[PDB]
């Protein structure tokens, strides 16, 4: 009861004092530090999925070794997901992601010196597992700084770090390695698999490189009784705002802010507090407050990872099945499908940045859905290569929508101390759903045209119908 009286004093408090600091040129640098991991978390995402599955066939490996790969690297972004979500909440933002980044660029660099298979199979597991905390953990270190009359316009334009990660990866596999024999021969001669794991995990080290000049989030600080810290880098974050702006003579004017309050047995002790604290954190998610909603959006997050990666996997086979059935009458084809789905997005993300604040988060998820329903299933009229591709441009810029109002109100939608947490367990959810979905839709390839489009096309309905049972977060005060 006190408890929660002294939360809601330090929000409302909090968007007080981010409204006294304003919007400039902090939120932006940020917004582009955190846009480099976002870029690492979609080059990794392409990696697995596009890169390694064609490399298997290039590295001659038995019929128990063909999906080994990318199912056990997705497993790991599962669990990473999950465990750096659970201690952003204990740690810190900044702290976690630090590790999770310093995690997943050692061992990338790691990966590129191994002489086998098993070696290489582990340190991609390792490379996923730290770069699974990624994005819950960006997502809500730059909603922290963001007042609510516009955290939603600027929480949307972070994906198009995740596409051009995506088409970079792209970009890099096929001029480095384009239909090469991926060996463990290569003598990393540049055009070499060791040379493309090398150059993937520049954006990693880049993405460290700046977060190492950012500060801890202050609402972190806030909530775990840290008054001193928090009150420097609100300081900070007004002072670079008002001499951007070129009013170096306001002086910020916040006074006091309300506050929350053998080596290896201490090591142990210390874990295992930790561990509590995380798997208490986990399971206040499912109590009475949060249970319903947490289920609506484990079902909508299941539904649209689901269905987006069924569609990833299923569209370029049908592609080369056009081409076979024309020529009957690889990298650069992938490489051009993400440069155009990364236009085609651009101008979703402009309508949802300009449409979030001023129709909901609610609205534009249900539209979105439908809308993106309606074009998975237009996705079985195409008859053409061209067609396709128009397609599915139109599908993913119809769709990315209702990603970034769910990533919206999955920040909104929870407690600050809780947040890392829940987005985590969500992400890990997706992260489940992106492997099954590959899965099962890559015994689709010998059926048909239609019928993976219509599981697809249900699924969505499924995520649309459960999107319009969540509530409303426009308006209020981060939690
Ligand atoms: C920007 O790409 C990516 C980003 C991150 C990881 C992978 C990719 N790339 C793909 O997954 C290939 C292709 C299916 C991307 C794509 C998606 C949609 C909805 C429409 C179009 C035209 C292309
Ligand atoms: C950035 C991000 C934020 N929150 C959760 C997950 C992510 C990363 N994404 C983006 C999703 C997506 C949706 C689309 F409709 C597209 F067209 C597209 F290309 C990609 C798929 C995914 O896993």
């Amino acid at each position: 009861a006190q408890r929660r009286k002294e939360r809601e004093e330090l929000a409302q408090q909090y968007e007080a004092i981010l409204r006294e600091c304003g919007h400039g040129r902090f939120q932006w640098t940020l917004y582009f530090v955190l846009g480099l991991a976002l870029m690492a978390d979609g080059v990794e995402v392409f990696v697995v999925g596009f890169v390694l599955p064609s490399a298997e066939k290039d590295m001659c490996l038995s019929d128990s070794n063909k999906g080994m790969l990318g199912l056990i690297v997705y497993l790991g972004m599962m669990v990473g997901a999950f465990l750096w979500g659970g201690l952003a909440d204990r740690l810190g933002r900044r702290q976690c992601l630090l590790i999770s980044l310093s995690v997943n660029s050692v061992f990338a660099f790691f990966s590129s010196f191994v002489q086998g298979y098993g070696t290489f199979l582990f340190c991609r597991l390792l490379s996923g597992v730290g770069i699974g905390g990624s994005i819950p953990i960006v997502f809500s270190y730059f909603s922290e700084f963001l007042a609510q009359e516009k955290r939603g316009e600027h929480l949307s334009w972070l994906c198009m770090f995740w596409m051009i990660g995506g088409v970079y990866a792209a970009a890099m596999a096929w001029a480095i390695i384009p239909h090469y024999g991926w060996s463990f021969g290569s003598a990393y001669q540049f055009h070499s698999w060791r040379v493309f794991v090398l150059v993937c995990a520049f954006p990693s080290v880049f993405a460290i490189g700046a977060l190492t000049t950012q500060p801890e989030s202050p609402r972190f600080f806030l909530e775990n009784g840290k008054h001193d810290e928090a009150w420097m880098v609100l300081k900070q974050v007004h002072d670079t705002n008002m001499r951007a702006k070129g009013h170096p003579e306001r002086v910020f004017s916040v006074t006091h802010i309300k506050t929350i309050h053998t080596w290896y047995q201490r090591w142990g002790v210390r874990a295992l507090s930790l561990g509590g604290q995380v798997w208490g954190n986990f399971l206040s998610c499912f109590g009475p407050e949060y249970r319903r909603i947490t289920l609506m959006m484990m079902g909508v997050w299941f539904t649209m990872s689901f269905s987006y990666y069924g569609l990833t996997v299923w569209f370029p086979d049908m592609i080369r099945h056009l081409q076979a059935v024309d020529y009957a009458s690889g990298a650069y084809m992938v490489y051009f499908v993400s440069f155009l789905g990364t236009l085609a997005v651009l101008p979703g993300n402009i309508v949802s940045a300009l449409l979030m604040d001023k129709i909901g988060r609610l609205r534009m998820l249900a539209g979105s859905s439908v809308m993106s329903c309606v074009s998975c299933f237009f996705l079985s009229f195409g008859n053409s290569e061209s067609a396709m591709i128009a397609l599915l441009c139109l599908f993913g810029g119809v769709s990315i929508a209702s990603w970034n109002a769910l990533d919206v109100l999955t920040v909104e939608l929870y407690p600050s101390d809780k947040r890392t947490t829940a987005f985590g367990f969500l992400n890990a959810l997706c992260k489940l759903a992106a492997v099954l979905g590959i899965s099962i839709f890559t015994s689709f390839v010998g059926i048909t045209k239609a019928a993976p489009i219509l599981f697809a096309s249900a699924a969505l309905a499924l995520g649309s119908s459960l999107a319009l049972k969540l509530p409303e977060t426009r308006g209020q005060v981060l939690q």
